[PDB]
């Protein structure tokens, strides 16, 4: 018979499922950086991309498919059609609009609100039991509205809210310490966006907090001026875009991240958009970033990080601002 | 005193002089993508990044550092000016014009002649000991151009070649078989482009020739049409850049895959560009891919592999078309 | 009230299903060179160690669990109760006699088949659906009594196998040739053991056959004398005993090896312990090393190598010694 | 014409000297346990082992070989004589004595005092520019006794230290909260030993201090006895000891850990052994671990971390300790 019959005796065959499927939903700069992070960290057995836009869906796919030799992720799928998303352990959203040059995410409400309402049931309708990564923005907002449409338990439907905010932050703050990121701690919490709050009380490396060593950290008294760092953390996204028209590498890595906490069931603590109702006085359904235990069952546990009465202040005051446009929507 | 100071006690002054240090020039998608590839790979020490596009430039720069939570490389650089490229122990030419649906790479070989001519003065000036990776097109006249500009021995001047020609034949081989394309053994040599040449002779599974178990292998009177593999590979980068505008990802992957084996001295053989005179009866000073030995110093040694006649013929053509153009270049 | 519950909230409680659970039976240096492999390749979720031993099994366990904050294995247990080893998808079998200074591995057939009868049953109770992979010696007889015992289908249990004696090979021929053992080809197939038949027709580099070049290798005639490599391949194993006692970490990494096809269902191919009846004029149920293709079910191909008839005498020699023992089996 | 020149055409000849060349002084468990974690962290281009047992030495070295088709070190040596040691950037002392059960650290002083008079001024010839990173016990008097020895500048003698107390601190926080080590704070400063200090002021989770949370943590009034967490971590090394014999892996792993950080000179924080006069009220020239700042020069830097005044009386009866053993040395 064929080549392949003369080389190999065939036991079996189809052999199906796979075990540790991710989905990536949108095939633009993010959804590609997500991709690329995702397959060069081993996190995946089978990957599949799905967007609307079918040639460059197939292009994507194939780019990725051509670097095989060079990855250990045995499957890559790509498709218009929803069916490619079967089995799916983590289905990472990242379509949508998108802001340009000067555009606050919150403009892009309900743009993404209407895409949703088409993404979400067709990712649940193949993958029930899959945990939900919301990536699109305004991303605290989508995470809620991901949250209403497929009908999941909270703690499956996880946003990407602040885990990008804090890594720029630790950047910035290993930049100005001269120590590694990874040595340094600091939490940028609430919106992902111009509302972030970063948490000074916090703020620390090897254990020793920054504030009790310089109480002026965080106040515009501040002669070092470290209100500045987190200026530049809310600014990043805006210069960045305005520098090379969009961010893609950062926020891939970011997703990447946690992708890898849920796939593995690491159990570290990531700042990731989730439903945080009952905490800091807040009373109604907004979705924003506070410190979540991250597992194979998305977030099973929130970190009640303990604030500053100004700290808290401007959490409420993020909490205030979502929760304007969320009260808002047809979910 | 600054917290910086308040907080450390500082023994050494400058982190002086990086160990393992890789630039990319030209920051466009696939200088990103070996950028990308490389930091994950943990090849380097230091990156730096130039290009002539200054906004573009930074603002890559820029979303590569906001990354550094997740990354171990330390020190991300960018400049137009080259001295950000000192000490390179590897530098990876990305730069250049590429080429549009339809067109041939060969038909950039003017305009990138003439951007070589700026680049590579200025990568040795400041790198005299790195080894030179051409990933611009046409790879092999490049690779032969750097030869000629640098003033390096050859071994130090390598062209990313068929690597990735070789990556997709691997690729889709895998996909017949039902093997992975680790497993799937297979030589695309000569020209990165339309004259490349499949080794029939050498295709393999487990150390059994395809050729012996099907003899029509390769030709067309092949009922399986495995020339159809080849067509598929030449023919890659025109249906990639049709669908989605360009290609990034695959030769992306397969540079820091030659980064790798350049860095950690490994001495795996890779089909990349390098000078071929004396071998299948080449007299002149033409470039293109035969297997090849990399390690620390570049190319120390190239593999003889035997031909059909056949096989040979192609491999002659690919050289006369090379070298055809690489004669009239006035420089 | 506790300080981990001011600390940590809770959405989430009891689940506890493992989806990438490893388990390896016996801490002898062999085990725990597996565990160790296993572990720095995040290939499992979760690690199993059983033993007899309760202190050692304990110890071992505990120094691996210090070790966590480096790891991505987040749950390692063990214990002499198989009830620890519920729902492995891998379960690794290293326990048993080994081999002393002088000793043939078919020596300790009878002691490994008792222990066998314990511990096979005990690994389906808890995991029906495992993979089983058997290193403990010999490994080609005891993979047939696992086969057996266990009643699982022939693509579920693995020897180990020639993985390593082939591993061994490509190093010896990469230190020969001054080539990275991945870039240097060959099979020794049969018996992992003195009856194992190294597949001189298949040995190459870059498709190059190294027979071809070369025809007396192989052959006692041989003026480089090749067959000192396979020499030494199967004195290893004996050379390493006689020298530090015991071989441990090159079966580790040769395990993990297979673990990592198995776990990411690559499709690699490996040479490993398997049916082999009707294959080569073997009509009995041996198990012996053939290249395998290696994925989540196990071993679902084998590669059909073309063996000179004398490689092929050799093969079915080697198959007549293990039936030679097969028969006579005391369960 | 040999078979390597018919496969072979050569255009580089000596190749040669290691970039990244790390050398394991001591194959006893515990170097061998990081020998194989520095293998599998691909941290080196070539690995020295050296040992004064010469069968044993040659066949760890064997085993390892053994395996390099699973590893991207290409270069794996070793010897009785330091000249198999030179040009090392990395050299990582495991030799001397260790304790039995029971048996205090501080009671291998002049045993290993006697070694290193050996051993230093040898590794010290034939890498003059290396760091040290002394791992042999008591591991911060012989740091201190490195450095003397050596005459090489502070930052170039660095002890394993509390890197590793530290660790399994983290472990066991973990262990108690539910949450991975990597996302559990505290630190264990002082003696690697009986005397060592955690810093209960320091333990965090997501930048909340536990000590704020629940101020008996640390104290024997403490309900809920987190005290005995760090007397766990006293007495790990001895139950370990009494259990299994020895302690490998997790230091194996934890000196790759700071391996990793020196060689990619990452200037992340560990807690090792240093020169802390001047800190805390301390005159003398004592050796313990506080955190610092690890990179390609060794120690370019201190964390002068806040402690508590029972802290700092801790950690200042630590010194005492120490200081009392090294005032009686001799050389």
């Amino acid at each position: 018979a064929t080549l392949k019959d003369q080389l190999i005796y065939n036991l079996l065959k189809e052999e199906q499922t796979p075990q540790n499927k991710i989905t990536v939903v949108g095939v633009g700069a993010v959804g590609m950086a997500c991709a690329i992070s995702i397959l060069m960290k081993d996190l995946a057995d089978e990957l599949a991309l799905v967007d609307v836009i079918e040639d460059k869906l197939k292009g994507e796919m194939m780019d990725l498919q051509h670097g095989s030799l060079f990855l250990r992720t045995p499957k890559i799928v790509s498709g218009k059609d929803y069916n490619v998303t079967a089995n799916s352990k983590l289905v990472i959203i990242t379509a949508g609009a998108r802001q340009q040059e000067g555009e606050s995410r919150l403009n892009l409400v309900q743009r993404n609100v209407n895409i949703f309402k088409f993404i979400i049931p067709n990712v649940v309708k193949y993958s029930p039991n899959c945990k939900l990564l919301i990536v699109s923005n305004p991303v605290d907002i989508l995470t809620y509205v991901a949250w209403k449409i497929s009908g999941f338990p909270k703690n499956r439907v996880i946003g990407s809210g602040c885990n990008l905010d804090s890594a720029r932050f630790r950047y910035l703050m290993g930049e100005r310490l001269g120590v590694h990121p990874l040595s340094c701690h600091g939490w940028v919490l609430g919106e992902h966006g111009d509302s972030s709050v970063p948490v000074w009380s916090g703020m620390n490396v090897a254990g020793v907090s920054l504030k009790t060593l310089h109480p002026d950290l965080g106040t515009d008294k501040d002669k070092e001026q470290w209100k500045e760092v987190h200026k530049q953390v809310v600014e990043s996204a805006y210069e960045v875009i305005k520098l090379k028209g969009y961010t893609s590498w950062a926020i891939g890595l970011s997703v990447a991240d946690l992708a890898e906490s849920i796939m593995k069931n690491l159990r570290r603590v990531h700042p990731v958009s989730t439903m945080i109702k009952g905490l800091y006085g807040i009373k109604d359904d907004v979705f924003l970033s506070v410190p979540c235990i991250l597992g194979q069952n998305g977030i099973s546990d929130l970190v009640k990080v303990t604030l500053t009465s100004e700290e808290e202040a401007r959490l409420k005051k993020s909490a205030d601002t979502l929760w304007g446009i969320q009260k808002e929507l047809q979910f």
